[PDB]
């Protein structure tokens, strides 16, 4: 039922439902000759929306909006990406022009002007230390530390148990580290134990790239990394 990346043309994407509240976009796009799927978070906040992440692309993202207009029909007011990464920024040069509030961590927007990514507009105060956590309408968001990425945060919804792990979390099924160019191997682990310390009551945990799954999954990314 969650979609799959041959399910997907690269240029369209999905929207499943989490729990009501949240749900994950789902794109496609290729990364050094293959296509793979990203996930994304959406989670209603109020009578506005939410967006953690963009769809991996300006054509993707615009491709969301359009999707969200269309299954639930809300404006999205802000999003937030959860590392410097394209398939988290890329595209909020879109959500800029569709009147969406884009947000990042300084740490993310820094690591994506000096990449020549898009960069998020506003920065999100306290989070600059491994553990913080802050609060951000319907979400909390957390940084580990440097796993994925030196800057990567996780995302959490306390009203749905949902934990959104972004890139710093492996799906299941995925046994290879793949590319960690831009990783902290040696912290990693202890990145997600801080993870696993700190929201040990999540129902739903979401990669950034697969098949959701639970705490499970945490321990997993540790022992392929
Ligand atoms: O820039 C990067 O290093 C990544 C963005 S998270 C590319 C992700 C592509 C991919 C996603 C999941 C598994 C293997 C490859
Ligand atoms: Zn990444
Ligand atoms: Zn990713």
């Amino acid at each position: 039922e969650y979609p799959t990346v041959s399910e997907i043309p690269v240029g369209e994407v999905r929207l499943y439902q989490i729990a009501d509240g949240v749900w994950s976009h789902i794109a496609t796009q290729s990364f050094d000759g293959a296509v793979y799927p990203s996930n994304g978070l959406i989670v209603r906040d109020g009578d506005e929306l939410l967006l953690i992440d963009t769809a991996w692309g300006a054509k993707n993202t615009a491709a969301l909006l359009a999707e969200i207009e269309k299954q639930i029909g809300l404006p999205v007011t802000r999003a937030v990406s959860t590392h410097f990464h394209d398939d988290r920024v890329g595209g909020v040069d879109v959500l800029r022009a569709a009147g969406v509030a884009t947000y990042a961590s300084p740490s993310t927007r820094r690591l994506a002007e000096v990449e020549g990514n898009e960069i998020p507009t506003h920065s999100l105060e306290g989070l600059s230390s491994s553990g913080d956590a802050v609060r951000f309408g319907p979400v909390e968001l957390f940084y580990p530390g440097a796993a994925h990425s030196t800057d990567n945060l996780v995302v959490y919804v306390p009203s749905a148990s949902v934990l959104y792990g972004g890139c710093a979390i492996y799906e299941l099924s995925r046994t290879s580290a793949g590319n960690v160019a831009d990783a902290d191997l040696a912290e990693w682990p202890t990145s997600i134990e801080r993870i696993q310390q700190h929201y040990p009551e999540a129902q739903f945990v979401i990669p950034g790239h697969g098949l959701p799954g639970g705490l499970d999954l945490l321990k997993h990314t540790t022992n392929v990394v």
